[PDB]
């Protein structure tokens, strides 16, 4: 009854799950797409054909085919992001958590996972939607989408591998929510899409894309924005990487049809094993198969759309973490280690700069170095380490997001900006990594409310505060409850540019988030590189 | 007898002058070259022909012909730099202060005035050598040299106006000191040349020039160095400016001989009246007629000479002041005023940046702006004013000097670096201008020892400290006295790069003077401009 829901494509049977001292309904693994397998690899998604009988939605679905991180075998800090279910190309499913008893027509939040567009799963423990749905009385959906070559191989002009199909997977899931969430007690007119990293870039890409705009009400972007340097490629570069993928597999490269035909005959792991080989440069924070600026999903360049106001005008809430870059340095840059303080020599700093800004000429590398080097103390290994951490985070996350924030706010209907800088008491990563990319997610999803995870009481309060900001924003377009006597999170405005710190201390309001470095990344360095 | 000295070109009679309750000998206005007048305008100097009888050396000579600053009529802060004697092209003279009684063979210090190579006088009150000569028992010489077009009009390939003749004037006075200072009790083997701004650049240029190197022992450079961006031009640019000077005066421009003949017919003020018109850019801290890189006084580019060690290897003492730029902004940049705090709007900041780095493209100007702008607080008029002050001082004085310091120290025999950051208690310029270009000179010359000038007792002690550093360095190559228990001024070395603050507080040693901004000015911005 409560668990048996008839959708437009057939009946589904959810499950009653415990949450804290109560219970909630979960509908796990609902298909929203035809399985993109066989001759439909690389193709746009097709709607899921109606089924007879009752879909058993009591268990999580398969995860999409992806690179699996084996750098630290058995280590929870890295394993927590790996697929926890079987990988399969048959992976286009979504999950729903519904308060019990079922609400009449409540706010909906739709989670879009990140993972550099090459990885990610809806089923991670850290994305368990039951705490947020229960605590804030929202209907919480997590979608899935094809990643890597399966989702973003781009041979522009081909209709068999057009590019951006992972973004179309997300859109088809949003269309499914639009058409079906009313049957689960959700209001399809009050859908907030939120996501982190590539998920936050994705959220911003749906804000830009005309074909997505009417499928949600407002948006939350965590540590990602659509203009991030890693988040898209040109049609020429997407084609070059697709052709190089075929070259790495001894494919016929004479035509798109023959290349695509060759690639469709490979096992999924064969593509994944050579995926990283197509990158143009040795780099960190760069990924092989990402959205393409195609003239269709994106009618024109992202910058021209931002400048002209060609995007959905609504409310957004968005922000960044203090140390976005540290995870990427640990994995890709010389001198960094999980098991040491990672003091960086001058020589390893220069190597990291080159890896961090791979597209830059020597003049640009000199500019980055001068901007982030204390020449009174240039052999200070801690300063070199933290400077490289800042370079990676500023270039790849913070300054792109600040560019987006400032462009969006000129036309939008309300911007709320945060700076998350709380290091969790129970972090398994070393202290030098600081406030890591993605480590606000466990607060957004309410993991500190679980006693067994051993967060502090102040971290539980911070989680409840963040969940309530997010859900109140989703419900109203404003994270603040007016008439309350809590500290108010102010609107980000073009003039005053206010943001808040998110941490366990009383709220602080600041202005012009990392303005000095972002003038460098957003105005001066592009001019230098263009010259 | 003590005042009656026979030199190689004739007898000179000095005068006994009072100094701080005592007396000293002064020989004022001794000629060291033939008057460079008439057909000798623009020509290399010629040695003074011997004279019969006794040259009256009791009064200061004429000053060389120059632009006179009338921005603030009657204001001592500007008038103290203007000529205080009649101007004449007949101006190649030197002055000598000799301790009394005359020493046997003591250290010589030869002052070379600054003034952007367009102005300056040996006779200014602030260059009065009697306090330094008396207090430190040195023979103090101040030379003179042609400035402006008269000293630096350059038509390379012409022997009638070859360029650099003002530098050759300085060299001829150094040659005169070499040949004659022994008759005044000075040791020609222990001559220190020192100078400020263009004078400091000049000192550095004699360090570089093979034809000057044997005419002095060691060198002091104050707020100037030979590689300063204002201190030299190429032969093509010198020729362009000389032709444009002729154009401004309706001269025949068909040949060097015709142009030079035209320019020699003009009265001196006619040249001066159009001198500034030949500059290629609206700018501050740029001067029309300056040394030329000619292949003769300078055998190759300054940078190649510095890189190869093709220069005099000796000891140097040098440094800069905290606020080198402020004087030049007051005179040339929008928003600045002697009578206000000169808070600078963002618009006037951007105008000032353009004036301060005239050779920069738009990307270069963006780079400078970004380096000196606090984008958390970009409408702060004090920060904008102080940022422009730093830009002008860093680009034109501090960072060129640090480039020289580092290149010289690789091959030299001892470097001592200072940072003068004391603002005089009786300064007549407003507070925003800070520790102004040239305002260490009064301490070097011992003016705080004169009670009527109303320096504090701490400033008198600072002046005595500085004079003793300067003269002890001149005597020994080391500003520190041996066996003394005062704090030691360390050698500047390539690795440690130590310098001292010069002020009324106990000496503090620091490292890497202005290192962050000078990486920008000395490495990044030149690379950017070269690449774009
Ligand atoms: C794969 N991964 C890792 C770390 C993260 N913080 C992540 C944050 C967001 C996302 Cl989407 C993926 C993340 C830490 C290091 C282990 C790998
Ligand atoms: C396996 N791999 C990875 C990353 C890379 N940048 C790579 C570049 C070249 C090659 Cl061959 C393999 C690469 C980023 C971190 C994820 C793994
Ligand atoms: C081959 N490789 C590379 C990079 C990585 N981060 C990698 C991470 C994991 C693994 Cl398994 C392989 C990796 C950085 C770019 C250089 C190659
Ligand atoms: C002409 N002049 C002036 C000021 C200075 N500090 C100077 C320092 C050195 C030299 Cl050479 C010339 C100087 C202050 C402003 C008045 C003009
Ligand atoms: C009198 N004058 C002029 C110009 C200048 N750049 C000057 C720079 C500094 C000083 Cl002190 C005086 C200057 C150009 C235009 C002609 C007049
Ligand atoms: C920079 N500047 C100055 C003075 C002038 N008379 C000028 C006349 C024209 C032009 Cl373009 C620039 C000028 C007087 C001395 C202060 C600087
Ligand atoms: C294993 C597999 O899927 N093979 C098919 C192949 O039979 C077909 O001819 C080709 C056309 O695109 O598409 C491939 O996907
Ligand atoms: C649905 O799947 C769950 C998990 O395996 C199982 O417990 C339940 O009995 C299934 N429902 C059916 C078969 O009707
Ligand atoms: C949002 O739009 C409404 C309706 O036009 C307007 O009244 C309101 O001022 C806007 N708010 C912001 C923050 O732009
Ligand atoms: C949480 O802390 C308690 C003691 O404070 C400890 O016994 C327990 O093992 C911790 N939990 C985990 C998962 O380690
Ligand atoms: C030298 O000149 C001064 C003033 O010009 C004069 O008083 C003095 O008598 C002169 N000496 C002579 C003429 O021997
Ligand atoms: C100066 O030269 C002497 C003699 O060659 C040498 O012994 C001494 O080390 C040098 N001093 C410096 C500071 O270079
Ligand atoms: C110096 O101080 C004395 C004593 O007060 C005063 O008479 C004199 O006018 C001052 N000098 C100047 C130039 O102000
Ligand atoms: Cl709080
Ligand atoms: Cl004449
Ligand atoms: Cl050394």
């Amino acid at each position: 009854s409560e668990l048996l829901v008839n959708t437009k494509s057939g009946k589904v049977m959810g499950t009653r799950v415990p949450v804290l001292s109560s219970h909630i309904s979960a509908f796990l693994g609902i298909p929203f797409a035809e399985p993109p397998v066989g001759n439909m690899r690389f193709r746009r998604p097709e709607p899921k054909k109606p089924w007879s009988g009752v879909w058993n939605a009591s268990t999580y679905p398969n995860n999409c085919q992806q690179y699996v991180d084996e750098q630290f075998p058995g280590f929870s800090g890295s394993e927590m992001w790996n697929p926890n279910r079987e990988m399969s190309e048959d992976c286009l499913y979504l999950n729903i958590w519904v308060p019990s008893p079922r609400p009449k027509s409540t706010t909906v939040m739709v989670w879009i996972y990140g993972g550099g567009f090459y990885s990610g799963s809806s089923t991670l423990d850290v994305y368990n939607g039951k705490y947020l749905a229960y605590t804030e009385e929202v209907v919480l959906v997590s979608l899935s989408y094809r990643v890597g070559a399966f989702g973003f191989l781009a041979l522009h002009g081909s209709q068999e591998a057009p590019g951006n199909v992972g973004l179309l997977d997300q859109r088809m899931a949003l269309q499914w929510v639009h058409d079906n969430i009313q049957f689960f007690g959700g209001d399809p007119k009050t859908v907030t899409i939120f996501g982190e990293s590539a998920g936050g870039a994705s959220v911003g890409m749906h804000i830009l894309s005309p074909g997505s705009r009417d499928l949600f009400r407002r948006a939350i972007l965590q540590s990602g924005s659509p203009n991030c340097p890693w988040a898209s490629v040109s049609v020429a570069e997407g084609r070059r990487r697709a052709v190089e993928l075929g070259r790495n597999l001894n494919c016929n490269l004479n035509s798109d049809e023959e290349l695509i035909h060759c690639l469709r005959e490979k096992k999924p792991q064969e593509l994944i094993d050579v995926e990283w080989n197509v990158l143009p440069f040795d780099s960190i924070f760069r990924f092989s198969f990402v959205p393409v600026i195609d003239g269709e999903f994106f009618p024109t360049s992202l910058e021209s759309m931002l400048n002209s106001g060609n995007f959905k005008k609504t409310q957004i809430l968005l922000g960044v973490n203090k140390d976005e870059g540290s995870f990427f340095l640990l994995y890709g840059a010389p001198g960094f280690s999980k098991d040491s303080e990672s003091k960086i020599s001058r020589e390893d700093f220069m190597s990291g700069v080159k890896l961090s800004v791979p597209h830059a000429n020597d003049l640009g590398l000199d500019a980055v170095t001068l901007q982030y080097t204390d020449w009174m103390d240039d052999n200070n290994g801690i300063k070199n380490r933290d400077g490289l951490d800042d370079i990676v985070g500023d270039h790849n996350v913070i300054c792109p997001l600040m560019h987006f924030v400032n462009k969006y706010t000129k036309f939008g209907n309300g911007t709320y900006l945060y700076f998350f800088n709380h290091r969790a008491s129970n972090l398994v990563w070393p202290e030098w990594m600081g406030v890591i990319h993605g480590y606000e997610i466990e607060f957004v999803f309410g993991l500190p409310l679980v006693k067994e995870l051993n967060y502090t009481a102040e971290e539980e309060a911070l989680s409840r505060r963040i969940m309530h900001y997010w859900a109140t924003f989703a419900k109203t377009g404003n994270p603040n409850e007016p008439h309350s006597q809590e500290s108010k999170w102010p609107l980000f405005t073009t003039k005053e540019q206010k943001f808040i710190d998110l941490n366990t201390e009383p709220m602080k309001v600041h202005q012009r988030l990392r303005v000095q470095m972002c003038v460098f990344w957003n105005q001066f360095l592009p001019k230098l590189l263009n010259a």
